[PDB]
């Protein structure tokens, strides 16, 4: 089967390294929050839709950061993915969500385990697409109108269109994982 350079670039991006900083402190200047992890500087661009506790100063503490390097380079540029750190200390799942994957004539069901109380669409999108690449042949073929839909316990839903990266402006969007009803993917 056919796969374009566009599909190959989606695959290279979502098979790349995404990592977490847990309960860290960073410093805001303008629309960037800078974190130091080991000796590495990480500058995270804010989107303006973050769900952060209101502060007086430039200190952003008690946050988790899901980091995905864009580009190559000394400083690591990442977009969004800052969330409140977990109140709990148990390290086990906070929610176990029904995940269905439809293909073309068949449906596969499994549970998808979420470890964070408040989680970015950035991290959900990244980890789910990586899981779909590893186990469900995502990007072996042209994705076309393939979508992930995250439905919330109040009936609202979010859509990730799999034929393009998640739009940068949405990467700060944050949800309470206890409110996720189900995840449905049509491939
Ligand atoms: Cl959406
Ligand atoms: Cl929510």
């Amino acid at each position: 089967e056919v796969r374009s350079q566009a599909t190959q670039d989606l695959s290279e991006y979502y098979k790349g390294r995404g990592f977490e900083l847990t309960n860290v402190t960073g410093y805001k200047y303008g629309n960037k929050v800078t974190f130091i992890d080991n000796s590495q500087q990480i500058d995270v661009t804010l989107t303006g839709n973050e769900k952060l506790t209101v502060k007086d100063d430039d200190e952003v503490s008690n946050v988790d950061v899901f980091v995905v390097r864009e580009g190559s380079s000394a400083i690591t540029t990442s977009i969004g993915g800052i969330t409140k750190t977990n109140g709990t200390q148990h390290k086990d799942t906070v929610q176990n969500v029904n995940l269905s994957v439809s293909k073309s004539t068949s449906v596969t069901s499994e549970y998808y385990s979420i470890y964070k109380e408040e989680i970015s669409l950035k991290e959900l999108d990244f980890k789910l697409r990586k899981h779909l690449i590893d186990k469900h042949d995502l990007y072996k073929t042209e994705p076309k109108d393939s979508k992930i839909r995250i439905t919330m316990k109040n009936g609202g839903y979010y859509t990730f269109e799999l034929n393009k990266k998640l739009q940068p402006h949405r990467m700060g969007d944050t949800i309470d994982s206890r409110n996720i009803e189900k995840i449905e993917v049509n491939l």
